[PDB]
């Protein structure tokens, strides 16, 4: 499912990550926007054979199983493909786990190089939340 702006902005806000971390909203929507274009779907395979999962880019070397990736640690406990449906709960709850892993947001590098240090309140302007 490729979200909306303002859809996605109010799904992530109930499911908890508004300044989740000291992160405000605008931040995860922009990371998303970056990482997927807010496409759930959205699967990018990296150099050192894992592959990137769903609307927030979420490792398989690390955090999720997609039965490809040696030496995977299955940090979030779910297989890759749960991290492509529709309904972001997953993406959310290992998001959660990544962020609190001591790097904070750094660990996606779309929200370091596009998002940190710009004015992420735009994403969420116009929004109904």
């Amino acid at each position: 499912k490729v979200f909306g702006r303002c859809e996605l902005a109010a799904a992530m806000k109930r499911h908890g990550l508004d300044n989740y971390r000291g992160y405000s909203l605008g931040n995860w929507v922009c990371a998303a926007k970056f990482e997927s274009n807010f496409n759930t779907q959205a699967t990018n395979r990296n150099t050192d054979g894992s592959t990137d999962y769903g609307i927030l880019q979420i490792n398989s070397r690390w955090w999720c199983n997609d039965g490809r990736t040696p030496g995977s640690r299955n940090l979030c406990n779910i297989p890759c493909s749960a991290l492509l449906s529709s309904d972001i709960t997953a993406s959310v709850n290992c998001a959660k786990k990544i962020v609190s892993d001591g790097n904070g947001m750094n660990a996606w590098v779309a929200w370091r190089n596009r998002c940190k240090g710009t004015d992420v309140q735009a994403w969420i302007r116009g929004c109904r939340l």
